[PDB]
């Protein structure tokens, strides 16, 4: 039951656990874990409204996070993305995403984070093109340091903010006329 | 149309907005902004310019991403420092985005892409056409994921 004198101590771990399940009332997850080639581990399959996007942690690509220099024991993870994008419609468009954490640069050629992120985007796409995507099809692009996902306190989160992500999308634009139609026909303006 | 004359050097340079359905683009001509078409020096002429989509930006909803995009005609680069299409189209919109940083747009919601001589805005059969083909567009996006959302929710609940 209870002490004859009940004095409670301060607030513990238990209430900070008890009250740390708190969250949206409507939990959607729009991630997914990803398997490349039944054996590449780490990436993720997100949906946004506008697109798909596959995020692979710098390992599974690079042989280090301050460089553009592909890790040959992964270039079937590349092989295997090139195939299944064969299997897209040549409507789609695929934009190959590069970031960096701010790690210090000086040891390397590099001079700023949004170059080694556009090196390291434009060497993924290139693999791409040699596994035997259409260059119509592609492009890169840098964010440099200033979209981290995760505090880069652990290797796995430092993998997760050096990523390349994958961005597959169109260029559809059928609303876009209809509204266009309809404003010329009605606006006076 | 889905493409609108964008008025902003007011001589008749060429500039143009479009919507798609995914967002909007800003295409702004070779000559607006830049010396040549072989490099990445920009008109100090025009700084005004990128300084007045910086302004407009910044009245845009907080959710926005820009996108600043590079292209090239597909004319061989021989006499430069430049080595590819894709690197000197990547440094010349690196060069419109880092003026935007400079007048104030957040480089949190900044990036930078090149097309190479890819994805052409006209035939590279005319001097004229492949001179376009040297515009960099802006794209302007959110990465909103609301339906996702709801597809996911569904999906959970009656297929597994």
């Amino acid at each position: 039951m209870q002490p004859v004198v009940v004095i409670p101590p301060d607030s513990g771990k238990e209430e900070e656990q008890m009250a740390s399940e708190s969250s949206k009332p409507a939990s959607q997850n729009t991630e997914t874990k990803a398997t490349i080639a039944r054996k590449g581990e780490g990436s993720v399959l997100e949906q946004i409204d506008q697109g798909s996007i596959l995020k692979l942690p710098s390992n599974l690509l690079f042989e280090n996070a301050t460089s553009d220099a592909i890790n040959q024991d992964m270039m079937l993870y590349i092989e295997r993305i090139a195939k299944i994008i064969q299997k897209l419609p040549k409507r789609v468009h695929i934009n190959v995403r590069g970031f960096t954490d701010d790690t210090p640069l000086v040891k390397t050629r590099f001079k700023s984070h949004y170059e080694l992120a556009a090196n390291r985007a434009y060497r993924v796409m290139k693999v791409l093109i040699q596994y035997g995507v259409n260059p119509n099809q592609l492009s890169f692009s840098s964010y440099g340091s200033t979209n981290p996902i995760a505090p880069n306190d652990s290797l796995e989160n430092r993998m997760k903010n050096n990523r390349v992500e994958i961005f597959f999308s169109t260029d559809a634009n059928d609303l876009s006329k209809i509204h266009s139609i309809l404003d010329n026909e009605f606006n006076p303006h």
